[PDB]
């Protein structure tokens, strides 16, 4: 005789053709419920699972909505033989929630692509997600690895690992992306310029070694560029460092040196001075 109760499971889904919204109607006549009464639904946006549907012997009938695009939602149901028809609750269907990760943007020079395998400690990228209903809160498995800003999705390495980045929309959805174990880590040591031989025993001391060549660290300012866009290293005008004595170099007693914020190789400089900051690769 008549719908007393219409109901949604859920008032959001994902527009996947998949995720579905269950709406169950409950038809009554007084206080005792109408069984197999035809109820037909109808829908402003998506797929419903079927458009007619009898009760139970409880009074109750259920139906199934989907979308394949995003969009507020608006089922109705009436009692067969009638032309009028009741609303149910409004419902939202959201784009799939997604990491843009194949273009990872590099915080200082704003290129975009994959995550470099060779990182500049402290360097930064910026995730973009899309989808969902467009409010993101990030987080990271493991933020002694990576960590991120729960608010921008900007992330800072750290230290040499895997661990995920996830961001969760608030319509309810979870995508991720996995930070793969880089190959090596640049480490520039910037309290105090040292001499060529206490840069070397500070790498060793780290664990790492002096960059080999002026083209290991010209290799980190390609992904990077200037290392002093960075947050950490911002109070740097120059990022001067040792790299590894040719045997010529160490026959006259001096080395190269490659700059993280000024690029700038420069060659035979004396070695038993404190000419340069000690960068460890780890």
């Amino acid at each position: 005789a008549s719908i007393t109760e219409i109901k949604a499971d859920k008032t959001t889904a994902v527009a996947n053709g998949q995720d579905a919204i269950t709406y169950t109607v409950k038809v009554m006549k007084g206080d005792k419920p109408v069984s197999n009464q035809e109820v037909t639904f109808t829908t402003t946006l998506g797929k419903l699972s079927n458009s007619t549907e009898k009760t139970d012997t409880n009074g109750y009938a259920k139906v199934t909505l989907t979308s394949t695009t995003p969009g507020k939602s608006l089922v109705s149901a009436r009692v067969s033989d009638v032309a009028v028809d009741v609303k149910a609750p409004e419902v939202e269907f959201f784009t799939t929630l997604t990491i843009d990760d194949g273009n990872i943007e590099i915080v200082g020079t704003g290129v975009k692509g994959k995550l470099p395998t060779v990182w500049l400690q402290y360097g930064q990228v910026n995730l973009k997600a899309s989808g969902g209903n467009g409010k993101y809160t990030w987080r990271s498995a493991n933020p002694a690895i990576a960590s991120v800003d729960a608010s921008s999705g900007q992330v800072t390495l750290k230290e040499k690992g895997t661990t995920t980045i996830s961001v969760i929309s608030s319509d309810n959805q979870t995508a991720t992306y996995t930070i793969a174990t880089p190959n090596s880590l640049i480490v520039p040591n910037m309290s105090k310029r040292v001499t060529y031989n206490d840069a070397v025993n500070t790498c060793k001391n780290f664990g790492g070694k002096l960059p080999s060549s002026q083209n290991e660290l010209e290799n980190v300012f390609k992904a990077w560029g200037a290392a002093n866009k960075y947050e950490y290293y911002k109070s740097s005008q120059t990022i001067i460092s040792w790299v590894q004595q040719t045997a010529q170099d160490a026959k006259s007693g001096v080395a190269s040196t490659y700059d993280l914020v000024k690029q700038n190789p420069l060659n035979n400089i004396k070695a038993s001075e404190s000419n340069a900051y000690a960068t460890c690769v780890k």
